[PDB]
């Protein structure tokens, strides 16, 4: 609705930095409303999602189990890894490892996985086969969070990431178990609380994943809807602002709110 764009406005104007805003159409792949739709932004832990998506199309074809158990040990860890850290006696199976990257943002787990995939490389290459010629995925954690200006690396646009969030949860990319494994995990998020689940009202749906990065770097993909379904992605990133991570959580948990109130 045009009175949310009032308010991403807004919220460039309050942390003093770009915003990129979509709101897509999950049935039809509509664009509803946008701000800066290709303007790149850098993902930050949102890639996650994107990195469990290629790990399931791999189990989909036969080439990773979720139940293998993976082992690393203390030189693996890196700055927040919340549950990896708390098992490096006995490993962590792949389905584990998703469950921590997407629901706890842990690094290591995340880092871990891309070693799986081969890289990098790999899921960039993953996501210009679907059809994300946009998105990329250059470094590992904690590397990809800097955030430089204007650097291409590790950076999607909001209108790419959105489509491409579609595609892995409503096209023919994965297995219906494996899309409803990729929304359980988003679903079960446990770090994006002064987010968009703010302003969520009872009864409604929410799948997501947040991103904190340097020079003010943050955002979220979402998929939301009334009634229990989702029927609409919101993605909203934000980098350059001075402000305090509290700052910027309450501008995109305004922008949250005012996207309910018009929906």
């Amino acid at each position: 609705h045009p009175e949310t764009l009032v308010k991403v406005k807004d919220a460039e104007d309050q942390l003093g930095a770009r915003v990129g805003y979509i709101e897509l159409d999950l049935n039809s792949g509509k664009i509803l409303e946008s701000f800066r739709p290709e303007e790149r932004f850098p993902m930050m832990s949102t890639f996650k999602v994107l990195l469990c998506g290629a790990v399931l199309s791999r189990v989909d074809a036969g080439q990773e189990q979720l139940g293998r158990r993976i082992h690393y040990s203390q030189n693996d860890l890196v700055e927040y890894s919340p549950v990896t850290e708390k098992h490096l006696t006995d490993g962590m199976t792949v389905r584990e490892l998703c469950s921590a990257a997407i629901t706890m943002s842990d690094n290591t787990a995340a880092n871990l996985l891309l070693t799986t995939i081969g890289g990098p490389k790999e899921l960039t290459a993953f996501l210009h086969n679907m059809g994300d010629h946009v998105t990329r995925l250059d470094r590992w954690e904690p590397e990809l969070n800097e955030a430089i200006p204007n650097d291409e690396r590790d950076t999607t646009m909001p209108a790419a990431m959105a489509t491409t969030l579609r595609k892995l949860l409503t096209g023919e990319l994965l297995t219906l178990a494996s899309r409803q494994q990729l929304i359980d995990w988003m679903e079960a998020d446990k770090v994006a609380g002064p987010l968009l689940r703010s302003a969520l009202p009872a009864g409604w749906f929410i799948a997501d994943k947040s991103g904190a990065g340097e020079r003010g770097s943050r955002g979220i993909i979402a998929a939301l809807g009334p009634d229990g379904k989702p029927s609409r992605i919101v993605v909203i990133y934000t980098t350059g602002s001075q402000a305090t991570m509290d700052e910027r959580n309450r501008q995109i948990a305004e922008i949250g709110a005012s996207l309910i109130k018009h929906w």
